[PDB]
């Protein structure tokens, strides 16, 4: 289905799936964070929707909503904050370098797009 | 100011907000995506809140949400969607690499935290 | 010859060579790594042999032998006992970091051949 | 026990086990790879020993061996086959970047030694 | 034009301009930096020229210049300094890493180069 | 010793070479790239100068010169073309991906000191 494979593989908390139709660019503008567990009424502990901009923002008819950069600062923040409490490790320093270097290649994409004029318009 | 301060410097789409406290670990645990755009009647065009497990699931007293790794699945899910379509580019291939890199370290402190016994507990 | 070339090009221990022919994928499955001196006597001081696995190890018709992986570990447990110890270096934590990476890479080919139902066939 | 514990931890053909005790700098300087599988007679399909150069290549009495860079030449030259054979993945070519970069730093760290005239000493 | 756009956009103390004509490669050969602010006279408090090695040292009539490699241990020594100094940050280590990665893979042209018997020819 | 020790250990055209004293935050602000060759009359082929700025830029006291993202946006610049070119190589891909992350973390720094107050300060 629409259901991701994810990476990691064991003691996963939730699953995330796809919502709605393949939209501009040829990616999904809606996914859902679901629990894999259950209360003692059986609806899910976790259901969580995530809305993408879908268009541009300076139009009303498009779906506005978050962008890739947000959640990507979101993780960065909790990171930076998890290593200077009392449970820090090498894995989060190295996954927090990496989403900072990811978060600094799409701002170097949004400013090339910047240069070139065409910062939200359809076009490579 | 709980504002976050980002990598990005202009034309940022969206402001990011800490909610609530600092706690478990020394992090937050929601966070609000807010536009910076507002519509006619002068609400937020994007008003979105972010909930993350905070306590362990089996627990009923905590509060269940999403785990970073879920949102990282969801922006690497996106740009390699992205890269396949008409509209690639070679910023989102080095964000994609370290996206994922993110995502295997994070697996990593999974795993060794299970092979230590300290899943789900408070502890390095 | 069938020597390789290596990155290090001064002050080498040891000479290596490729030992037979190529046969799945394009490569080679036994090496040998020779000492660039010899005894008192004129006999190699290093001599060993390495057999990679050829074949899936579910057939009796393999060759049974190593991986990539376990070369790989060897050296990365020798890498953190030599970060542990009084002669570590930032050097050693360079190269320690990027074998761990690419052990994470090569783990995440077997676990996208898993999912794939290929894992142990000669499919792409 | 002395079984490594490795970032692989789904359809292992084998585990890797230290020898020994600790030497100079505080690694160990033989591995055994055995397979985790068997023959009719319960030997096992691979038993293989890895040793490390142990003191110093001139000192005759030392313990001669292999050396890390050795075994990450042979993994890189096979990953190298196998992108151009018909098996390739994306998953090797990362490995194969850091591999390469693993190589590099650690003949880094010789080129260091030599200039510092440190090489073949215990001294940091 | 003949501006850089750089990936510096905010208190730039400089400008650098191409120079002159494509050359050996595709690539310009002379670049200027000159300063974005100007004296009480009007005069530029900056204005350097730095020119590169067009055509093989060897040869009289091709234009002796630096090395891009020339230009990044500068850099790297620089950035050294400030580690060891009172101004450190964790920027300045991540850039001294990749500035010295990147020489390491200059490094590996050359010396690859100087394999296929090609260094200070006009080849591939 | 003032000259460079150097990553390239061979084949290398010119010698990098510290001018004048230890400065503010601990580093060398004057460098000298000369020539391995000969002019006829003794003179050096290559011999130029960069200095680098030395104390805040409006403060007309300070030596006014070059900064180091200077020179890596005009390595930038030619790796880039010379990957349009007809003398690209893989070598060229990596050394340009580590140049322009360097630049991004230079320009991370410059920002952080920005939003701290610090930025023309000597300060962290
Ligand atoms: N102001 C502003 N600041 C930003 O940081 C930003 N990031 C994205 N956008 C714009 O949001 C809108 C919603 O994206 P959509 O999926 O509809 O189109 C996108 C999408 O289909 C595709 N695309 C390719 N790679 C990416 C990527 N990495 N992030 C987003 N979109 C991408 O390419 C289209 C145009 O991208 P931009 O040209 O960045 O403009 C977008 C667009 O106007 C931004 N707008
Ligand atoms: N089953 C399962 N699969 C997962 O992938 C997973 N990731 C986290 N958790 C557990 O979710 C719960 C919510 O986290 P909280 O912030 O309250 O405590 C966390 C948090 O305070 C801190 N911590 C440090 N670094 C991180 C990090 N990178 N991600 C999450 N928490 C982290 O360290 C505590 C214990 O972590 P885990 O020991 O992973 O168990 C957590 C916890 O039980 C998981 N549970
Ligand atoms: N159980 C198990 N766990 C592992 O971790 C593992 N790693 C490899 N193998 C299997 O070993 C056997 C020996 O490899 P061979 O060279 O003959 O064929 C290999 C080889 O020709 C090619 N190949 C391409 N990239 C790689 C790579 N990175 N490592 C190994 N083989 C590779 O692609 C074939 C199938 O690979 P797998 O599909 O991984 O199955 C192999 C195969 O059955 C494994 N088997
Ligand atoms: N000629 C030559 N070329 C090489 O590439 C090379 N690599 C290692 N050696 C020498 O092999 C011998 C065996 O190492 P041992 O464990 O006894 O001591 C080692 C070990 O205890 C420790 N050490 C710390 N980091 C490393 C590391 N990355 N690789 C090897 N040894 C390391 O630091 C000691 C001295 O290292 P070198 O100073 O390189 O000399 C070694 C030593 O004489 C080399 N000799
Ligand atoms: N002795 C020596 N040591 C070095 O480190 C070195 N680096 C470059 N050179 C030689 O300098 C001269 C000036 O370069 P030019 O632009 O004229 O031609 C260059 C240039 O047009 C192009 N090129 C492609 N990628 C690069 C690159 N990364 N660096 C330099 N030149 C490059 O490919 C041509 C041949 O390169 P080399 O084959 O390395 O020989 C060059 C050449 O003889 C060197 N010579
Ligand atoms: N407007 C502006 N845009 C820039 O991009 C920029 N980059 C540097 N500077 C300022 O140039 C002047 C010359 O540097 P100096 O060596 O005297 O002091 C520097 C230097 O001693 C030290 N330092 C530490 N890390 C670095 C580094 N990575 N680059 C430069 N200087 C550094 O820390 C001091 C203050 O740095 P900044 O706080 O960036 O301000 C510098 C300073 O006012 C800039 N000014």
């Amino acid at each position: 289905m629409k259901e991701l494979s994810t990476i990691q593989k064991r003691e996963k908390l939730n699953t995330v799936e796809r919502i709605g139709s393949e939209g501009p660019g040829g990616a999904y503008h809606e996914y859902v964070i679901k629990s894999n567990s259950m209360d003692s009424q059986g609806n899910y502990d976790v259901y969580e929707t995530i809305k993408f901009q879908k268009g541009a923002r300076k139009e009303e008819k498009s779906q506005h909503g978050v962008i890739d950069s947000d959640l990507l600062e979101i993780v960065r923040d909790r990171l930076k904050s998890f290593q200077a409490g009392p449970f820090s490790s090498r894995e989060n320093a190295c996954a927090l370098t990496h989403v900072e270097e990811a978060l600094m290649w799409m701002n170097r994409r949004v400013e090339d797009r910047i240069e070139r004029n065409v910062l939200g318009t359809n076009t490579k």
